[PDB]
Formats: structure tokens, C-alpha cells, sequence
């Protein structure tokens, strides 16, 4: 089997990406934020606390003739940006793109945080990281991808996101006409759960490019490109006016800027991140300080390769016994 799903930027800043989900019978569709930087299914639910819905749409499982409550199970997931969510358990019936896993967990949301609440377009979010990350408690669930691999035509996904534009994420197989050029694969490793590999180094615009191991991780859950200070600040030492902000929380820059490219290494190969990618617009409504796509991961505790990256890729997370990362120009 295959599956193949578009993907929609949330807003004018491709500040994060939903994709269409069937769950339940007959079908609820929910737009959720596909995030393979964890690997729980959690979503709006009638059982969200009715103050912290505003606009989102909702799962009701007693609508569904499929859902069942898994016992006992609950959930509680907390991210890297400070917001939660934390809940019941069903299990339904999922599909994404024309692609079905019968026997899901679908994590139903009784409490959300504020950031939750205030982005109604966010109707709860689709884990694509490894299992073991899992938050159901006291017996851990697998991941949407986790359940379909063994139906899929090859184990694998793919994500193809657009810049200010729709694009798309497959299941199953890779769509030859969506990049240019190969695919290179690197190593994955799976010990912190995540789809972390090892970046051969970087160059900022037109400059020399410096051979230097970065490890960090594909995440299409975080919006930015998160990489060590050196490497940003070498970026952004490029930039007019370019200055690191603690009242802000990151680098700025002058809205009238015309960024540098950012290329970062794939084994042999190079991906190229136009400058364009890197403007993340005004720091506030009117402003002329406006807030940039490349930033310092120190204090995170890992480099994240976000969406500014993964959006300048064909992206493969290739899910066979050793997993391993593709990534192609397009
Ligand atoms: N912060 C992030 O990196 C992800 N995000 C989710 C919603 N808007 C942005
Ligand atoms: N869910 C995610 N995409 C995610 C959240 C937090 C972190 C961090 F802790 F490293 F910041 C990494 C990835």
C-alpha cells in the first residue's frame, strides 16, 4: 500500500504545516501538524476542556462506530517550545492520503496549553518520530508510520515541503519526478529516539564551504533551523544590522535585507537553503526588526534541522531494519 497527503502551510510564514487525517467511522478529518520530531497521535477531542478550544476542530470518538477506549491509558506530552497537552486514549481507525491503519492510538486532548488554544488551525498533532517516544503510560503505542510499515510497498516516508506553498508527504514509496538530481543517504542514529544524523558542514551564501560534523536532527515539527553559535553567527555576521536580541530571543535583522543563501552538507552532497527561507518577518505587527530563520540551538542540547531546512529537500525517512536519511535538491 501507499499513501499520499498535500500539506498547507499554516500561514504567510510557513511557520508550520498541516496535512488532512481520516480518523473514526465514518470519517472525522483533522488537520494535524505532522511532527518527526515525536511520535505521539494526539488531537482536539469532546473531551478537551471546552475554555481551551477556540476554533479548532474536534475528534468525538461516540461518533465513531470504530473507536474504542484503550483502559487506564493516558498520555502527557510537553515540547521544546513550552507548550502541553495531555489526555485519554482510543483506538480508531487512521487514514492519511488513502493509506489506513486499523487500531490506532489516537490520543484524545483534555487539557491543552495557550499556544495550543490560540492556533486554530492546529487541530492536534501526527508523531513521525521513533516509538520508544511515545508518552502512553502504562503500556507505550506505536507510531502511525510504526503500524502501516509492514502494508507499505517499501518502509518508508517522505516529506516535501513547499516554501509559501502547498506540498507534500507519501508513505510507502518515493516519487522519482518531485527532486532533482539523486538522493544521498546518510546514518541515522535511533538512541535518543529521534531521526538524528550528521551534517558534513555548511557555507553561507556564495562563500567557501566549511567541512565540520553537525549533529542534529530532521524535525518537520520545529519551524526554524536551529545550529550551533559559530555556525550562526558566521550566517549572520553576513547580514546588515544583523544582531543577536535577548529581548526578542534570537537574531534579528533589518526587514530591508536581502539574505544569504545557507548550505548544509549531505555527506558529499549540498543543500541549499535560499535566503528568502531565512525571513521569518516582522518581530512584532509593524515593525522593521524582523526575526530570522537561522538560529543558536545552544542551551537546546541538539541542533534541529527544522522546517527552514527540510523545505529546501526531498526528504526520505527511510524506516527499513537500519533506518537512514535521504536528502535530494528539487
Ligand atoms: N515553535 C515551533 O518550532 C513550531 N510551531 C508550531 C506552531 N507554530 C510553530
Ligand atoms: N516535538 C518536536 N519536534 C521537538 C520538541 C522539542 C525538541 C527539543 F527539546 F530539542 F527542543 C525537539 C523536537
Amino acid at each position: 500500500s501507499t499513501g499520499s497527503a498535500t500539506t498547507t502551510p499554516i500561514d504567510s510564514l510557513d511557520d508550520a504545516y498541516i496535512t488532512p487525517v481520516q480518523i473514526g467511522t465514518p470519517a472525522q478529518t483533522l488537520n494535524l501538524d505532522f511532527d518527526t520530531g515525536s511520535s505521539d497521535l494526539w488531537v482536539f477531542s469532546s473531551e478537551t476542556t471546552a475554555s481551551e478550544v477556540d476554533g479548532q476542530t474536534i475528534y468525538t470518538p461516540s461518533k465513531s462506530t470504530t473507536a474504542k477506549l484503550l483502559s487506564g491509558a493516558t498520555w502527557s506530552i510537553s515540547y521544546g517550545d513550552g507548550s502541553s497537552s495531555s489526555g485519554d486514549v482510543y483506538t480508531d481507525t487512521v487514514s492519511v492520503g488513502g493509506l489506513t491503519v486499523t487500531g490506532q492510538a489516537v490520543e484524545s486532548a483534555k487539557k491543552v496549553s495557550s499556544s495550543f488554544t490560540e492556533d486554530s488551525t492546529i487541530d492536534g498533532l501526527l508523531g513521525l518520530a521513533f516509538s520508544t517516544l511515545n508518552t502512553v503510560s502504562p503500556t507505550q503505542q506505536k507510531t502511525f508510520f510504526d503500524n502501516a510499515k509492514a502494508s507499505l510497498d517499501s518502509p518508508v516516508f517522505t516529506a516535501d515541503l513547499g516554501y509559501h506553498a502547498p506540498g507534500t508527504y507519501n508513505f510507502g514509496f518515493i516519487d522519482t519526478t518531485a527532486y532533482t538530481g539523486s538522493i544521498t543517504y546518510t546514518a541515522v542514529s535511533t538512541k535518543q529516539g529521534f531521526w538524528e544524523w550528521t551534517s558534513t558542514g555548511y557555507a553561507v551564501g556564495s562563500g567557501t564551504f566549511k567541512s565540520t560534523s553537525i549533529d542534529g536532527i530532521a524535525d518537520t515539527g520545529t519551524t526554524l533551523l536551529y545550529l550551533p553559535a559559530t555556525v550562526v553567527s558566521a550566517y549572520w555576521a553576513q547580514v546588515s544590522g544583523a544582531k543577536s536580541s535577548s529581548s526578542v530571543g534570537g537574531y534579528v535583522f533589518p526587514c530591508s535585507a536581502t539574505l544569504p543563501s545557507f548550505t548544509f552538507g549531505v555527506g558529499s552532497a549540498r543543500i541549499v537553503i535560499p535566503g528568502d527561507y531565512i525571513d521569518f518577518g516582522p518581530i512584532s505587527t509593524g515593525s522593521s526588526s524582523c526575526f530570522g530563520g537561522i538560529q543558536s540551538s545552544a542551551g537546546i542540547g541538539i541542533n534541529i534541522f527544522g522546517d527552514v531546512a527540510l523545505k529546501a529537500a526531498f526528504v526520505v525517512f527511510n524506516g527499513a531494519t537500519t533506518p537512514t536519511l535521504g536528502f535530494a535538491s528539487k
